[PDB]
């Protein structure tokens, strides 16, 4: 199982999701993202225990990355649902900021509000190795 599960917007976080992931690897972690690991079966399913095998969960918060979870109340979106997986599992949740604006609570649902709780990382495009090295003191 990894240390490591990459959640992220596909459209607009897929290159600074593939990117740390080459750093964590390169630096030992075993890392899960779905291009690379999720493999063959019903893949709600396995998205699902990926999440919960994975120690750390990485959430990718590029512009607009949570849009598509305001107003998902029946949990249908997958970056909504692999949140709400981290978080009702008690995972060290790892937010890494590109470019995003945090909403307010209200906008989102209240099974993923908590994820606006945890202290995250601004990623630095001018200072990527400090960046990364600070990534690595998040992780468990």
């Amino acid at each position: 199982t990894p240390d490591v599960f990459i959640s992220y917007r596909r459209n607009s976080g897929s290159q600074l999701a593939s990117l740390l992931k080459v750093h964590l690897q390169l630096h030992g972690f075993s890392v899960f993202i779905d291009v690379e690991k999720l493999e063959a079966g019903k893949f709600e399913d396995k998205l699902i225990q990926s999440v919960m095998g994975a120690r750390n969960f990485v959430l990718v918060l590029s512009p607009g990355a949570l849009d598509k979870c305001m107003q998902d109340h029946d949990c249908k979106d997958w970056v909504h649902k692999e949140i709400v997986t981290a978080l009702s599992c008690g995972k060290n949740i790892v937010p890494i900021i590109d470019g995003f604006e945090w909403p307010e609570p209200q906008v989102l649902p209240e099974d993923m509000q908590a994820v606006l709780t945890f202290n995250g990382i601004k990623w630095s495009h001018e200072y990527q190795e400090a960046t990364i090295e600070k990534i690595i003191r998040f992780l468990q």
